[PDB]
């Protein structure tokens, strides 16, 4: 599955809701390994809209518990990511992936 490790807290009361466009920054490496990926690094948050399969699960399920303003680490079971065949260049198979994660806003 996906655990969220809160790293500072957002309001504890605004939630990402189906329909939503979530705006985050994110920085994702394999668990206690090398980092693949950060949208800080291209100086543009992700956004993805909540509730359309846009996202691996882990992502989904992990993000949707993050209220605005919040930082969490989300650590995500290969099942909830990229499975058995990775993703080519990217996730190597059967990989554990950990993300940090800001919610922004919710446009
Ligand atoms: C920047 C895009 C998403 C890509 N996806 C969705 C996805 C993954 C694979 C193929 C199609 N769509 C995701 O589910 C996850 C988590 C959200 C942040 C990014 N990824 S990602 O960091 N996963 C290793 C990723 C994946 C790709 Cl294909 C490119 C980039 Cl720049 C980053």
């Amino acid at each position: 599955g996906v655990q969220v490790e809160t790293i500072s807290p957002g309001d504890g009361r605004t939630f990402p809701k189906r329909g939503q466009t979530v705006v985050v920054h994110y920085t994702g490496m394999l668990e206690d390994g090398k980092k693949f990926d950060s949208s800080r690094d291209r100086n543009k948050p992700f956004k993805f809209m909540l509730g359309k399969q846009e996202v691996i699960r882990g992502w989904e399920e992990g993000v949707a518990q993050m209220s605005v303003g919040q930082r969490a680490k989300l650590t995500i079971s290969p099942d909830y990511a990229y499975g058995a065949t990775g993703h080519p260049g990217i996730i190597p198979p059967h990989a554990t992936l950990v993300f940090d994660v800001e919610l922004l806003k919710l446009e």
